[PDB]
């Protein structure tokens, strides 16, 4: 274990058929092999990982109803410190200030409930620090509703969404972008911002619905990607926009799966100034048996101010880590992704005024949960 290491990677290693993540410490991503033995710290059951400020959440899943903090201890090392308890599972999770993490909790479905929760943690103590529900109805008025993103602004917190038969999960709504804004401290229902320019914000489980950049707008992403959960795509992939503290669409238009060439993009990490690091589905006709398979993605630029998308040709065409959360870190400048290649998985570093890759540090595990930074 190397004492003092900035670099963060949950290594999520499969064995006897189940995930076991190994949240490891490392010192370098250009040479050298990121490995879990006699290294890092051990975490079973389904976990996610969320970071803000020098906290990185560990959120569990498929079950797992906790979230577990992960700080850098006094000695240099990562520790464990501090916990907090939900009921069903964190359907979106980001952060409001520099201090809490907002949280929306839905139902299973239906007859599991009909209120959703609204968790203000402290991300220093992680612990809930306040609660408060709020019917669901304005979401699975069409059908019951599955989170892609959540975000603050101004006071309000907007949720992205689509709604999906949750037994089937079948999508018959992909024509009309959703997201319903609520008043923060309430969690009271204000507007639903439907939008007819394209189809739903994000993707199952992926948290790629919304992002705010460095205005205080905020960005929305549609894709309507079979292979990313959807039984069907009627509208094209496409960003739009939502101003600053704003419930209304702007005139903002950036139709991707035009510009890309038939190509519906996966994955998205804003990297700052317009410029985002995004995975795009090299299938062009997305058909039923390529869905929930999220193969064949090629990494990109995305620019949102010129409205270009840029190839990464260094990249080797690779299968993403299905719906789940993103695992690219934006560091000093570049964009560093864990691509599993043929050979093996190895981590990319990215040039985005070049759209250029460099092969870096190999690792070894099945896939990255996790990908942060600490000092
Ligand atoms: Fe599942």
């Amino acid at each position: 274990e190397t004492p003092f290491a900035p670099y963060v990677l949950s290594l999520g290693i499969n064995s006897n058929g189940t995930t076991t993540y190994y949240v490891v410490t490392a010192p370098e991503l250009m040479s050298g092999t990121i490995n879990a033995v006699a290294k890092g710290i051990e975490q079973n059951g389904y976990r996610d990982y969320e970071q803000a400020g020098q906290t990185v959440f560990s959120i569990g899943g498929l079950g797992l109803t906790s979230a577990t903090g992960i700080v850098r201890d006094a000695n240099g090392y990562l520790t464990e410190r501090g916990d907090f308890v939900f009921n069903s599972s964190l359907n979106a999770f980001t952060q409001m200030d520099g201090q809490n993490m907002i949280g929306l909790e839905l139902p299973a479905n239906k007859e599991s409930g009909d209120q959703m929760t609204l968790y203000t943690v402290n991300i220093s103590d992680v612990s809930i620090t306040s609660q408060v529900k709020a019917p669901v109805f304005p979401l699975n008025q069409l059908e019951w509703p599955s989170i892609t993103g959540m975000c603050y602004s101004e006071g309000n917190v907007y949720v992205t969404y689509f709604p999906m038969n949750p037994s089937t999960f079948e999508t018959l709504y992909t024509d009309t972008t959703f997201v319903a804004v609520y008043s923060y401290p309430d969690m009271q229902f204000k507007t639903l911002m439907k939008d007819t320019r394209t189809g739903p914000a994000g993707s199952w489980n992926a948290f790629n619905g919304i992002f705010k950049v460095e205005s205080g707008d905020m960005y929305i992403m549609s894709n309507s990607a079979i292979a990313n959960g959807f039984s069907q795509s009627t509208k094209n992939a496409a960003f739009l926009r939502i101003p600053k503290g704003e419930t209304h669409f702007d005139d903002y238009y950036f139709d991707f799966e035009t510009v890309s060439g038939g190509l519906k993009p996966a994955h998205i990490k804003y990297i700052g100034n317009g410029l985002v690091f995004a995975e795009v589905s090299t299938i062009s006709p997305q058909t039923s048996a390529d869905r929930w398979g999220d193969k064949s993605l090629k990494c990109c630029i995305i620019d949102l101010n010129n409205k270009t998308v840029r190839d990464i040709k260094e990249i080797p065409v690779h299968n993403g880590d299905g719906g789940r959360r993103f695992a690219a870190l934006v560091d000093g400048g570049y964009v560093y992704r864990p691509v599993t290649a043929s050979e093996g998985t190895y981590i990319y570093q990215v040039d985005p005024q070049a759209a250029t890759a460099v092969r870096g540090a190999k690792v070894s595990t099945t896939f990255v949960g996790g990908f942060f930074r600490l000092d």
